DNA sequence: TTTTTTTTTTTT
């Protein structure tokens, strides 16, 4: 064995022999840039070096052969070929290797070694492993030959990916097998890391493994710098090495040899070794002897004549310039053409981009792509060249183009219909040696053959990767060979479950990666601005990649809307930069003679003396330029219209053309419904054949702005497709917005795929002109429908959303159909800095959108009371057919919509052709209306002078001003439509007006005046509702009302109490059939979730509510610790539920309410600091939301007997919103609905007052509110006939074996959850034991009393507030002893450390058995709290402090806050199920409130405010304190009523005390002045003395407490 | 033969 050195010494050593051994064969692999080709090109110089002949086969087109000088290699002796086909390239290797003659051979790409019968054949033709066959019978020729000339051959190899593996190394290597059993050595390369000069990345850090080795031991591995345009950094790894062996000393910084001090730092250790040769060799030299493991490395007149003859016979046998001398190939010459750019061509470092090369562009949506591609195509132009443009993205304005300087009339343009297609005609382009710039606008659009025929939905994994893998082996060789410029612009990414480094990447796969010769990563950093407009981009593009110079250099220059690149602006900067230009203050001088002041002067200066520019141009160049360069056209012409015919004939008529003359390219627009809208936009509204984005918050106006472009459409005679994926369109409202309601194709779909292939479908056809997706968000993948809540389908909408563009895009075009997406918005969790929204369904739609909208809504228009429209702003936040950032302002009217004549008012005004002379409104001379709603509706009077005054509103305002038939669409329609119902089922698209099952269906709310207040008269079925307020506003009690009168009509109802809370006789009391209400207390959200579900797909269940999605804690949070984040678990949970529910709900016509729970929203002290829980999605779904609140007390004199309640319409879909409701929930009883008919009967006249008599139709029905709804109730046929006339008046949206199928499917259903989810998971309430409320006493009689059910209650939360020192620890205390003495087992957890044992023991606590803990942190006092409740050993749990419960974070705002509302979520439902009462105490800081946020206010079943309202005392010593307790919150029975009783230090509760007041109040004893007397017999003078007595006859004192108590629970 | 692509707030 001999070896040849790698040109890096730790490689060397790496390898054990001391380099690569001669006579075998070697394979290095590794990504892109990692350095493949600069080692190779090494070793060659190093062989060079030794008097070695070598060769390189140039298989990938992309030697640099002034580079390869700069590392050393003699470009004069290196032999050179780019082979035509792979077969070519290995003959010419076996030709070599069998003469004798050469040394070493490098072959660069076996990746590039493509097949003759590949290169003749179509890009997307199969050849089925065809070069893996042809390496293995290479392999099988070539190692006898190598060996017998003692060759050494080198073979660099790509990395690809393998589809379907998902066990081990993903990644492989190109040409099959055979490779890697004949290599003898094969090395993995990989860039690690940047080499900088602070600023400037000078090299690549790298590594090289040693992955098979026959030589020596494998798998050692070398690191070293490549230095670009140096190479390996030699030199530093001597130094690293030499002072490792001990050979070079290091004291610090300063690097020493044999006593003389080389250098401080490596840097300049590194730079002495290369100026003292000698020495270095002979540290070299040791290194070797110390490091090496085996000891290894006419006569020339017979090599040159063996050479000459082998040379003579490649050339003879594969024509003339088969094979070179590198140095004197002409055609390997590096030329390069303008980006357009000046400081970008100064980035790319050889002056701009490469001929004959592959080029790649890539950057977010807006980011410049196509602008910069353009510029470069113009400045081609203008240079003589010939210029082709492939816009797969079917997105390209030809106007702008032309404003950008391009040469239209000339631009070769082509739309073409698949991706194989679109590279069969680069292909095409290229070999025909007629065009010198191809740009290929998005590798993501380039969809396969077989995708575009197959369904939405269909996987294609990896299809495009191998198309591109293919097409750039076979463009590559023809490229170089015309010497034609590649561009293609890709799109980004994102790539899921990485959170290391960089998420990004890019599209079609990574053989694009390898072939480019530059990548450019483009970006908009700012706005370019005139004051108020913006008016351009500031850009970067940083260059990623780079074969012709150093990479990793940027540029920076504005793009200026309808004008390009800002190149004089760069000249200015740069001249400046340079000293060229003079710059004193603002004042820019050259030569001494001023040019401007300001930028903008001196560049307006620059752009009139082109001579000048040219001058200060030339010299930036020549001084910061790093690689600067240095009967024929009628071939061409022949040549470009061969191969323009030949495109003609195998793709059809006009596949390709210029651009300038198709017509089919010009942008064509639709108005949206509002002036000031299609005059923000630009071109005069959305254009047509494109796809739009429209998004924004809830009832932001969305589907409105959508209805109106269709009512404006269909006015034109055009058809419209609307696919509702989120469940809500309402047909009666889309007609009020003057929608054609019966010629409205609509559609409800099942799956999100299934929304798209209807998409596809309808516009294949031809026949239908605008369609919208209502909601991305609603579509969901067929995955997930049919997977459970909770199911992670990570980025499965995202790819099926990815898929769809690439499909739809060029469909849409050809049938000049408009596709509008509508998308909500999510949250970005972790982000701090800018916009924290989103949009869903992943990146795809802001690329393909030629579009975008931003809607929101601003404000309330109000007539003086009512709120009657939103007040609404557009931002046009992407624009491709003008410029973007315009805004539009308008009013969307309720039920009559956007407010279009408005607009045209106050634009006309704006522009002077309607005077405004303080209120009055004037058209040329003529009045026409005093007030905007006046003019308003003269305009809408007189259509004809509107139209007038719009036509000059556009003139003076938009800037991009614009301009047997019939029975084929019809023909087509039916068809599709037909196809449509055959492959998705029966009513899967119908015209709307003819879909029953779209009309909307109410049920009572059990308040009339909410009922009005609806509109539509109640809630609406098959729907999702939200009903939120703050605690005890009385959410639990709308809903059973609901339900109860649900039941009352027959319906069947389900409830989900995950709040834990339910109290089955309150619910009977409100008149629910507790017997027949099914009822789950679910384990998880999940859980909870999931069994809605499953109610609403059996369709048996008519209404669900779920009582706090607050409560919906998710199963991993519940598995969990409390403390742990699962920041948005819930929300995310709450999203994919939506999702799933809106559909099944539908279909079954079941009503969904949530419940939701208020919190507030940190560090807003701007308008409104309250939210909801659980995240954003619901707002989105829900049809209605309903914001509940008590608003004050109802009393009878003394007793607070109910609450006073409002209600305000927040979101409505079915009818105007905004509306409110007033009435009176009585406790025990419900709403007072005969009441609010009192009320609405004397509003609407129907029923007389005359002072308090009430009277109907002339007989007196009562004296007084109470009496005349008494009477109602009493005469319940009236009360229906008064009702249906209140309902007649107010409502403005008026409405219009089948259940042994139910009970059949529905003991189905039920037999599934309990299955699914365990025994007593659902059942009917009235059998349900576990949710009867059992009591605690409090140690006090007189609160036991006030708290109506006799004390606390078991399996439930409460909470005690107060003052210090009110009685708080000792209540709790003298409960716990109660407890303890009925044999119950309780814990204290005394976070704020001042329990006191002995004190604890005088008031009867058991100090022996009380468990008792003083937590470290909160989460640790709430972790035992629950691991105390999850045993189901302790009766009762009081916290001590809920104030010093302080966060574990914090013993290192509102982390208190968020850990309480996660406890809570945890908690309720542990102590549910082992019936423990939990007692939080809490500290006082109305202005008063407690700690810990706002979590435990909801969560309390009762809650208590104590306070010390005196002193007791012994004439002179206080002896105790004297004690109110309110019930200020009660969720067993009514609240507010309150107890007084005193306590009695080192005693506690005075109970006997309590006993004589209660005694006496109850008459049972007598007082007669200060003596007390029982049954006659006189017990004491005093209250102490009667006290004493009871004390003293306890028998008598029992019998007295059993009446007290008989009497008052 | 050879990758595909984000999800979504928390709470005085
Ligand atoms: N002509 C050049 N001028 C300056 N730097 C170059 C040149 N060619 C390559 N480089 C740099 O050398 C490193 C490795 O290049 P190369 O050996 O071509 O990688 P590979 O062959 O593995 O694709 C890259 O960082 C690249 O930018
Ligand atoms: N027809 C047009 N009129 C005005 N501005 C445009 C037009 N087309 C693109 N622009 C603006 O130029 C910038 C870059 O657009 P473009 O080059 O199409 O980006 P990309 O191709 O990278 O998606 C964006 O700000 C865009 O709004
Ligand atoms: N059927 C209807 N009757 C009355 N007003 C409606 C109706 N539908 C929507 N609106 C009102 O119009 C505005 C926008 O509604 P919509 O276009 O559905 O919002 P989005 O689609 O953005 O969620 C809201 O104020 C909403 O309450
Ligand atoms: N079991 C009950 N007995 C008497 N009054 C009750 C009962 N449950 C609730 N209430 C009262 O009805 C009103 C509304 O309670 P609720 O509907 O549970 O409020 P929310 O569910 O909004 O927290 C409150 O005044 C509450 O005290
Ligand atoms: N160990 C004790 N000895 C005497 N008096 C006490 C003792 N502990 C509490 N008290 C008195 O009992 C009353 C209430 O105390 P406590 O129940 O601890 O109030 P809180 O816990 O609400 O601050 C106060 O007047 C206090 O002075
Ligand atoms: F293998 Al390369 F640029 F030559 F990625
Ligand atoms: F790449 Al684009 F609009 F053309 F984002
Ligand atoms: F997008 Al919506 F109600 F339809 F907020
Ligand atoms: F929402 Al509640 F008591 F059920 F405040
Ligand atoms: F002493 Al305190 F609440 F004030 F326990
Ligand atoms: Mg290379
Ligand atoms: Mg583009
Ligand atoms: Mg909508
Ligand atoms: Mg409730
Ligand atoms: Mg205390």
């Amino acid at each position: 064995v001999e070896t040849i050195s790698t040109g890096s010494l730790s490689l060397d050593i790496a390898l054990g022999a001391g380099g690569l051994p001669m006579g075998r064969i070697v394979e290095i692999y590794g990504p892109e840039s990692s350095g493949k080709t600069t080692l190779t090109l090494q070793v060659i110089a190093a062989a060079q070096r030794e008097g070695k002949t070598c060769a390189f086969i140039d298989a990938e087109h992309a030697l640099d052969p002034i580079y390869a000088r700069k590392l050393g290699v003699d470009i004069d002796n290196l032999l050179c070929s780019q082979p035509d086909t792979g077969e070519q390239a290995l003959e010419i290797c076996d030709a070599l290797a069998r003469s004798g003659a050469v040394d070493v051979i490098v072959v660069d790409s076996v990746a590039a070694l493509t097949p003759k019968a590949e290169i003749e054949g179509e890009i997307g033709d199969s050849h089925m492993g065809l070069a893996a066959r042809m390496m293995s019978q290479a392999m099988r020729k070539l190692a006898g030959n190598l060996k017998q000339s003692n060759t050494l051959l080198i073979f660099i190899n790509q990395i690809r990916m393998k589809i379907g593996v998902m066990f081990g190394n993903p990644e492989t290597t190109t040409g099959g097998n055979a490779l890697k059993f004949y290599a003898s050595v094969r090395l993995d390369i990989r860039r690690i890391g940047a080499v900088k000069e602070g600023e400037n990345v000078v090299g690549s850090e790298t590594r090289v493994k040693v992955v098979k080795n026959k030589i020596a031991a494998p798998f050692k591995q070398a690191e070293f710098q490549i230095l670009y345009g140096e190479g390996i950094n030699f030199y530093g790894e001597l130094v690293d090495l030499g002072v490792k062996e001990k050979l070079i000393e290091k004291a610090g910084a300063w690097y020493s040899y044999k006593g003389e001090k080389i250098g401080q730092g490596k840097a300049n250790a590194t730079a002495w070794l290369k100026d003292n040769p000698e020495t270095a060799k002979e540290i070299e030299k040791k290194v070797r002897e110390l490091l090496l493991s085996n000891p290894n490395s006419a006569i020339d007149e017979n090599k040159q004549k063996a050479l000459a003859a082998a040379l003579g016979q490649i050339e003879k046998q594969f024509g003339k310039g088969s094979i070179m001398r590198l140095g004197e190939d002409r055609s390997m010459d590096v030329e390069t053409i303008s980006t357009g750019s000046l400081s970008l061509d100064i980035a790319l470092g050889a002056g701009g981009l490469p001929m004959g090369r592959i080029v790649e562009i890539y950057g977010p949506e807006s980011s410049g792509k196509t602008t910069l591609t353009l510029q470069v195509i113009a400045a081609a132009q203008r240079e003589g060249k010939t210029c082709a443009f492939i816009d797969a993205e079917h997105a390209l304005d030809p106007i702008y183009a032309r404003k950008l300087g391009v040469d239209i009339d000339n631009l070769l343009c082509s739309q073409p219909d698949t991706g194989e297609q679109a590279l069969e005609i680069c292909d095409a382009l290229a070999r025909s040696g007629a065009v010198d710039v191809i740009v290929v606008d998005s590798v993501a659009a380039l969809t396969p053959k077989a995708e575009i025929e197959g369904e939405i939905g269909d996987s294609h994994m990896g299809l495009a990767a191998r198309m591109m893998s293919q097409a750039m082996r076979k463009l590559a060789g023809n490229l170089k060979q015309s010497n034609t410029l590649l561009i293609f612009i890709n799109q980004i990414r994102m790539k899921i479950g990485v959170m290391f480094g960089n998420p990004e990447t890019t599209t079609g796969g990574n053989a694009l990666k390898f072939y480019a010769s530059v990548r450019l990563d483009i970006r908009r950093i700012g706005a370019v601005k005139e004051g108020e407009n913006v008016v351009g981009s500031e850009t970067r593009v940083k260059v990623v990649k780079n074969k012709i110079a150093a990479p990793f250099k940027q540029a920076e220059f504005q793009i200026l809307y309808g004008e390009g690149i800002n190149f004089y602006g760069e000249l200015v900067d740069l001249g400046v930069k340079e000293k060229l230009i003079e710059k004193a203050g603002a004042w820019y001088s050259y030569k001494g003679e001023k040019i401007g002041q300001g930028k903008a002067n001196a560049t307006a200066w620059l752009k009139d003396n082109p001579e000048t520019a040219k001058e200060i141009e030339k010299k930036v160049r020549e001084l910061l330029l790093s690689n600067p360069n240095s009967a024929i056209d009628e071939n061409k012409q022949k040549a470009l219209a061969a191969a323009l015919g030949q495109i003609e004939k195998q793709f059809g008529k006009g596949s390709i053309m210029r651009l300038g003359e198709d017509r089919s390219m010009d942008v064509e627009t639709i108005s949206t419904g509002s002036l000031s809208l299609d005059i923000a936009l630009g071109a005069g509204g959305l254009p047509m054949g494109r796809i739009v984005e429209i998004y924004g918050p809830e009832s932001s106006g969305k589907t409105t702005l959508t209805l109106q472009v269709i009512a404006a459409a269909q006015r034109e005679g055009k058809t419209c497709a609307f696919i509702d994926a989120e469940h809500a369109l309402d047909p009666i409202y889309a007609r009020k917005l003057g929608v054609d309601i019966d010629n409205l194709l609509c559609s409800q779909p099942d799956t999100g795929e299934q929304a798209l292939e209807i998409c596809d479908a309808l516009a294949r056809s031809g026949a239908v002109d605008v369609i919208v997706v209502d909601s991305v968000a609603a579509l969901t993948p067929k995955a997930e429908i049919e997977g459970e809540i909770g199911d992670s389908h990570m980025g499965l909408a995202a790819r099926m959303m990815s898929q769809a563009m690439r499909k739809l895009a060029g469909n849409l075009k050809q049938s000049n159909t408009l596709l509008i997406f509508i998308n909500q918005i999510r949250m970005k969790i972790g982000v701090m800095f800018g916009n924290p929204e989103t949009t869903t369904g992943g990146n795809a739609l802001k690329f393909y959108a030629s579009v975008r909208l931003d809607i929101r809504r601003i404000g309330a228009v109000k007539e003086g009371e009512n709120v009657v429209g939103s007040e609404t702003r557009v931002k046009v936040v992407k624009n491709k057919i003008a410029a973007p950032f315009k805004q539009a302002e308008f009013q969307i009217l309720y039920g009559e919509g956007i407010n279009f004549y408005g607009e045209l008012v106050d634009l006309g005004v704006k522009e002077k052709l309607i005077e405004k002379a303080g209120a009055w409104y004037s058209y040329k001379g003529e009045k026409i209306g005093q007030g905007k709603a006046n003019a308003t509706a003269w305009l809408k009077d007189n259509p004809e002078t509107a139209k007038e005054i719009e036509k000059k509103v556009r003139e003076l305002l938009l800037s991009n001003p614009n301009s047997a038939i019939d029975e084929n669409k019809q023909k087509a329609l039916a068809a599709a439509l037909g196809q449509i119902e055959k492959q998705f089922g029966k009513g899967s698209i119908m015209r709307l007006g003819e879909d029953r099952s779209m009309d909307v269906e109410t049920i009572s709310t059990g308040s009339l005046s909410l009922d009005i207040a609806l509109g539509a008269g109640g809630l609406p079925m098959g729907r999702i509702v939200e009903i939120y307020g703050p605690e005890s506003s009385g959410k639990t009690t709308l809903t059973l009302q609901v339900i109860a009168a649900a039941q009352r009509e027959g319906k069947t109802c389900a409830f989900i109490d995950a709040e834990h809370a339910l109290d089955p006789i309150y619910a009977r009391k409100l008149g629910v059939d507790i017997d027949n209400l099914l009822c789950s207390q679910p384990d998880t959200g999940e859980q909870a979730l999931e069994i809605c579900d499953a109610l609403a797909r059996s369709g048996a269940v008519d209404v669900i509510v779920v009582d706090s999605v607050a409560a919906l804690t998710p199963k991993a949070e519940i598995e969990g610790e409390i403390g742990d984040s699962h920041m948005g678990l819930a929300a995310r949970m709450m999203s994919q539920a939506m999702r799933k529910l809106a559909g099944n709900l539908k279909q079954s016509n079941t009503l969904l309410i949530f419940i939701n729970q208020i919190r507030m929203k940190i560090g807003v002290m701007f308008g409104n600091p309250e939210t909801t829980t659980g995240g954003n999605a619901l707002k989105f779904y829900a049809s209605v939301r309903l914001d509940i609140r008590r608003i004050g007390a109802v009393k009878e004199g003394e007793n607070v007997v109910g609450s006073e309640t409002r209600v305000k319409v927040v979101k409505n879909k079915i009818a105007a919103p905004f509306k409110q409701a007033e009435f009176q929930i009585l406790y025990g009883e419900g709403i007072n609905f005969y009441g609010e008919l009192v009320d609405l009967g004397v509003k609407e006249k129907l029923i007389e007052k005359a002072g308090a008599w009430y009277s109907y139709k002339g007989e007196k029905i009562g004296q007084g509110k109470a009496n005349a709804t008494a009477w109602l109730k009493d005469n319940p046929e009236t009360a229906k006939e008064i009702e249906k006339k209140v309902r007649e008046l107010l409502l403005s949206n008026p409405n219009s074996a089948i259940d042994e199928n139910k009970q059949k499917a529905l003991a189905a259903a039920l037999g599934q959850i309990e299955k699914q989810f365990g025994k007593g998971s659902i059942m009917r309430l009235g059998e349900d034991r576990s949710m009867d409320v059992e009591t605690i006493s409090t140690g006090s009689l007189s609160l036991d009393i006030a708290l109506g059910a006799g004390g606390l209650p078991m399996g439930r939360i409460v909470e005690i507030y107060g003052p210090e020192s009110s009685g708080k620890t000792t209540l709790t205390l003298q409960v716990i002893a109660a407890a303890q003495r009925e044999g119950k087992t309780c814990a204290f957890i005394d976070a704020e450390h001042a329990l006191d044992p002995i004190y604890a023991r005088k008031l009867g606590v058991d100090i022996d058995n009380l468990l008792c803990s003083q937590p470290d942190t909160g989460e640790q006092a709430l972790e035992i709290c629950d691991a105390l409740a999850r045993s189901g050993a302790v009766d009762v749990i009081v916290v001590d402090s809920v104030a010093a419960l302080t966060p574990k974070a914090e013993i290192e705002m509102g982390l208190a806050a968020r850990m309480m509302s996660q406890a809570m979520r945890k908690l309720a439902g542990n102590l549910k199920q082992s019936n423990t009462l939990l007692i939080f105490i809490n500290q006082i800081r109305n202005p008063e409130t407690t700690t810990g946020g706002n979590a435990l206010k909801f969560y309390a079943s009762v809650r208590l405010d104590i306070r010390r309202i005196g002193a007791v005392k012994e004439g002179e010593n206080v002896v105790g304190s004297e004690t109110r307790v309110k019930v200020v919150k009660n969720k067993i029975a009514a609240p507010f009523k309150q107890a007084e009783f005193q306590i009695l230090y080192g005693e506690g509760i005075n109970f006997y005390g309590e006993l004589v007041d209660l005694g006496v109040k109850e008459k049972l004893i007598e007082k007669a002045g200060a003596w007390y007397s029982y049954k006659g017999e006189k017990i004491g003078q005093g209250k102490a003395n009667a006290t004493a007595w009871l004390k003293d006859n306890p028998e008598t004192a029992k019998e007295i407490e059993k009446k007290v108590r008989e009497l008052l629970l």
